[PDB]
């Protein structure tokens, strides 16, 4: 199932999640969040789906919690170090890690790594820059930081980490700058998706192949998105809610690498920018 969690609907911050199955072709409402969470990150660990981070609506959160679809409950974990909204979070090597974002004053290039057999956080290598709106995935067994916002520019660069080494190294930077991007990786490429470039809101996407070290455009999303979450399923790259440049959406498409096509999915249950998604 794609989870969609949080995010804000044009008017409120949203602890509300619903989740949609491919085979009924049918958005299911789901136990909401202890609190609103938009700018969110959300991956799967464990068989659990950890909501992290966010804005609930007045503060920037360094809480996050954990849904059990087999009991159907939510818990919290430890907090983060810092608050972090604009978050990017990603699972590698059986951890969760919580990437950049804004802790409510400033923008971060810090970022920390989850065991869930310990349930303790710890600090990992700074990116080489602040990021918050950033995407964060792994391929290879690296950790992606892609685009965001450095506190002044929106970014077209983007690095990857290496636990093996303790180092991050920068790669090819994107066509564009991207920050409220959703990254993924599908068929061994890296995708980068929608966002903001500083100027304009993006229907745009690129993929990166680390074996030949190349970015190429890949066919444009119907509308643009920025605050988007991205995730795979089926094999097929889903994109979901964000914002147009005018709209808050409840949209969403999925991409079949092999048609190099887009197609409408079922729409959410309420417009979602600021969303986290994630398949369990």
């Amino acid at each position: 199932l794609l989870y969609a969690v949080g995010g804000y609907d044009g008017n409120t911050h949203l602890n509300s999640l619903e989740c949609y199955n491919p085979e009924t072709n049918e958005w299911s409402p789901v136990a909401p969040l202890s609190v609103p969470r938009s700018g969110i990150g959300v991956a799967v660990l464990g068989g659990l789906l950890y909501a992290v981070g966010g804005y609930d609506g007045n503060t920037h959160l360094n809480s996050l919690e954990c849904y059990n679809p087999e009991t159907n409950e939510w818990s919290p974990v430890a907090p983060l170090s810092v608050p972090r909204s604009g978050i990017g979070v990603a699972v590698l090597g059986g951890l969760l890690y919580a990437v950049g974002g804004y802790d409510g004053n400033t923008h971060l290039n810090s970022l920390e790594c989850y065991n869930p057999e310990t349930n303790e956080w710890s600090p990992v290598a700074p990116l080489s820059v602040p990021r918050s709106g950033i995407g964060v995935a792994v391929l290879g067994g690296l950790l992606y930081a892609v685009g965001g916002y450095d506190g002044n520019t929106h970014l077209n660069s983007l690095e990857c980490y290496n636990p093996e080494t303790n180092e991050w190294s920068p790669v090819a930077p994107l066509s564009v700058p991207r920050s409220g991007i959703g990254v993924a990786v599908l068929g061994g490429l890296l995708y980068a998706v929608g966002g903001y470039d500083g100027n304009t809101h993006l229907n745009s996407l690129e993929c990166y192949n680390p074996e030949t070290n190349e970015w190429s455009p890949v066919a444009p999303l119907s509308v643009p998105r920025s605050g988007i979450g991205v995730a795979v399923l089926g094999g097929l790259l889903y994109a979901v809610g964000g914002y147009d440049g005018n709209t808050h959406l409840n949209s969403l498409e999925c991409y079949n690498p092999e048609t190099n096509e887009w197609s409408p999915v079922a729409p959410l249950s309420v417009p979602r920018s600021g969303i986290g998604v994630a398949v369990l």
